[PDB]
């Protein structure tokens, strides 16, 4: 009985990997009808495994782990914002600040008028308004304000175990009311509303179609075999041309016998080119053919573009798609392009054209631990107001760095691009990492202080956390007569739910997900900023 | 002068994640004609930076950094080791066990003929021969082995500063020597070499043609309008079938004018067929047709087969390719596959064939943390050896549980698979953030120990990380008479360089990529292992 306890003591690694593993089947576990969700599985987990033993809290790994889920966060927030500021309205502004408002006006009058000291302000605030940067600028804002040395250590040790029991309630109640209590109130549908506004709006996204280098090779006596191959692809329609016969890219070189033109074009293009003249669709062996992408000069000849299409290069955006010959002399300088065509022409254009591009799977660690430094730096600076040494946080900074670093990304593609499952990986595990670090610090005085404040920790906390919301609601719905998605988009930015936005994302559709986000991205960083500003004044406050 | 200190000391996260930013441009800067490397290049800045501060080391961070690096090592190296080992014969394990009976001999005659003290000797057997867990095995060693006391701290200290001497020589030397000078003694190119022994075997990867729903139109009054959509698929050649009219699925449905046949199969065939009948390519707009893996059952029956095959769904491997009809009877039972065809009726031939698949995106956590539990608690057990408690250690466990995981996954595909490039990522910055922590630990007595032990440290780290390569090279290649290759293969693995191992690979090129990883993988296991326990052997004899 006691050797379980020393193992685990002994092994911290075991510990925190094992608290790690049960919470998402616990999650994932279908109860009734509500699910309970990875972070509050492994907060439960968490805090039953802690009983056992005496472990303490490491401020490092935290640190770090919740700061790639930041980073994380905000890399895929980034490009959705600029768009959401140009083409949605103020409205989505708006609705956050009233919600800010109100949740502050709540706060203080539930406070004043229980009496709550500080540090379980600071824990309600920190679980009822779901952001975890309050508890490290409350310690730091403690540690700072001149009080009784026992009042310091009292107050910085209350505050993880208010944050632990009025989190559970917090994600589940807010994500209940926030999917199936405002839509059945509204009488709409999330799936159908949302495609509805998305067609209304242009959000709605188009696929795009990549041409391709198919081999087709020749039908011995076609009657078209003795023509030179710049008068067969002037025959060949727009948007169309033939690399050449086998490996080779010759001018003047007839049609011998059952040789490959190699087509590059879009498919109905090519579709009817072989209707036009039939042709074997044979899958080849060759690996010169290959595609490229190159970034351009600020030049950006126009002329080398025509001599590229008289020569059998076809141009495309890097994207990849055909596009008009008159946007040649209207093109953007110094924009990457990509061609197909063959293995060393594509590279001589290139050298007329531009720079040599990067590929999309290498990934900039530099940029990566930069970006991370810059974060911790932005992250120190701090301004006093009435003695309140307030500060943006470390892990708030780190939304604004991985913002800025998309924006200016999506300009300038001389860096490359982080990959996708890797952003999924960093926050899922960082935030289910930290949030089973300090389960398990604040394990062993969970029963103590559970006996000593009983339902005035918990009753608070879900006034503080269902209150605001249904405000909101009436005002933006009933008086204001705002559209429906957009309300629940902005509540759920504002409230900075995660678990939230990924539910309603999937539950939505993947047609209406790039307005989802959309709605939600402004939202995001205000909420984020506000919040984490919000704890240090409400205990200088209450103090 | 101070106040940058102060900063330094004061944010951990800054200075870790600083020393991890320009390591990496040092590494890729060309001086002459060597590149010094990622994790020489942050040894470096985190010694010039380690001297401002007094910074402290973090044992947990540099632990679960590193068990992350070692698993996903042993991820990557999963699936070559048991071809290697079925294919492969006897002789890349037999040049393992020569390399490391050699290191031995020469390490235990260099320390006694310099009567190198037991820390000194631990340093230089972990900066030499390339493995990081010799550190911490050491100290758990030192700790529990009976000394005064004052002798324990010495030795606990002495240890990283030799490890951050003799690193810097081992990894660019051993590389160079390997890469380089190897090969103009035998008068051979990496590349060719190769090429021609993977050849020879079989290792030489081959493409696989995946097939896929083309949605080919009618062209009206073609004189085959009229026919029956059964009959229609039978006149279809082998491989070849017809999903049906529109989205729909009906058997009898003649066709009516410019519809679609949406004809699934092999590219070559498609071909064929539209050079039998004409057909308008077109991309078409529908999402019903899409296919699905989906894992069998044990029965596995194959009238159901046949019967799928008559009702217009294309069978397939879970890579995808059309395979042969005499396969149906004689397939894998509960072997999973993927099929093409109608939105639901695929959800048919699934119903009566097996249990529904999983994607390859998704990734299981629960599976992760679970691994990396089941290695620390690999890694506590140990046993004694005359009074020396071995242990298998933290790392060298993750090794064996990541092998394990990947050949039980292979089997069975219950498991979804982790994404390839969180691999990449985890094994580099894993490995160069513990660089990072322990050069910047050990740093201010840097200058203190090359004072103390200028030229008895650095060419006794030299000739024992060059003289056992020579060796073996030297009984491998002229007296044995082995294949060029493989030479390179053991000597690497058995060495464990992965930079080495990245660096020959990038270099020999994509096709005998899969021959050099065979080549490698058996090595890995074995050296790791045997020079984990060396640590302890070396410091209870010359103690
Ligand atoms: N999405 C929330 C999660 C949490 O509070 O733990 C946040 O970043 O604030
Ligand atoms: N590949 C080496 C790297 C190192 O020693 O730091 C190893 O895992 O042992």
């Amino acid at each position: 009985m006691n050797a379980i306890g020393n193992f685990l003591v002994g092994t911290p690694v075991f510990t925190i990997f094992i608290c790690l593993a049960l919470g998402y089947l616990l999650g994932k576990l279908k109860i009734g009808s509500f699910t309970l969700g990875a972070t509050v599985g492994v907060l439960i987990v968490a805090l039953l495994i802690g009983q056992l033993g005496v472990f303490p809290r490491d401020t490092l790994l935290g640190d770090i782990f919740f700061d790639f889920f930041m980073f994380a966060i905000g890399y895929r927030v980034g490009p959705s914002f600029i768009s959401s500021m140009k083409k949605f309205g103020a409205k989505i502004v708006y609705a956050t600040l009233i919600f800010l408002v109100s949740a502050f006006i709540v706060a203080y009058a539930c406070f004043k008028m229980f009496h709550i000291g500080p540090g379980i302000a600071a824990g309600i605030i920190a679980g009822g308004l779901t952001q975890s940067a309050v508890i490290g600028s409350s310690l730091e804002t403690i540690s700072k304000l001149p009080i009784s040395d026992h009042l310091k250590t009292l107050y910085s040790n209350q505050i993880p175990i208010v944050y632990t029991l009025t989190y559970v309630f917090g994600t589940i109640g807010v994500l209940i009311f926030l999917r199936d209590i405002m839509p059945k109130l509204m009488h709409i549908d999330l799936k159908k509303q949302a495609v509805k506004t998305a067609k209304e709006l242009d959000m709605i996204p188009v696929p795009v179609i990549v041409a391709s280098t198919h081999f087709y090779t020749i039908n011995d006596g076609s009657s078209l075999i003795g023509q030179t191959l710049g008068t067969v692809n002037t025959k060949f329609a727009k948007g169309l041309v033939a690399a050449g016969l086998n490996d080779s890219a010759d001018m003047a070189s007839v049609i011998n016998a059952g040789d490959v033109l190699a087509i590059s074009g879009g498919i109905d293009e090519i579709g009817r080119a072989v209707q036009e003249f039939n042709l074997l669709e044979v899958t080849g062996k060759t690996k010169a053919y290959v595609s490229k992408q190159v970034v351009l000069k600020k030049n950006f000849s126009a002329d080398v573009l025509k001599n590229a299409q008289d020569k059998g290069v076809l141009v495309a955006t890097l994207a990849g798609d055909v596009m008009d010959p008159a946007q040649f002399s209207t093109l953007k300088p110094a924009e990457s392009v990509t061609l197909v065509g063959q293995k060393d022409a594509v590279s001589e254009v290139q050298s007329q054209l531009g720079r040599l591009r990067a590929a999309e799977n290498i990934i900039n660690y530099s940029w990566f631990a930069l970006g991370i430094a810059l974060s911790a730096a932005l992250g120190i600076v701090g301004t006093k107001v009435s003695g309140v040494p307030i500060a943006l946080g470390g892990g708030t900074a780190s939304l604004i760095v991985g913002l800025v670093q998309s924006i200016y990304r999506d300009k300038h593609a001389h860096m490359d691009t982080i990959p996708d499952s890797l952003l999924e990986f960093f926050q899922s595990i960082g935030l289910n990492l930290f949030i089973a670090t300090v389960g398990l610090s604040a394990a062993k005085t969970f029963i103590s202080a559970i006996q000593s404040m009983g339902i005035s920790v918990l009753l608070i906390g879900a006034v503080i956390s269902i209150l605001p919301h249904i405000i909101t609601f009436v005002i933006c719905y009933y008086l204001m007569k705002m559209e429906p998605i957009s309300i629940i988009g902005a509540q759920t930015g504002a409230d900075t739910l995660s678990a939230a936005l990924n539910d309603v994302s999937e539950r939505v559709g993947s047609d209406a997900s790039p307005f989802f986000a959309a709605a939600v991205a402004p939202a995001y960083a205000i909420g984020n900023i506000f919040l984490t500003l919000m704890g240090p004044i409400f205990i200088v406050l209450l103090s």
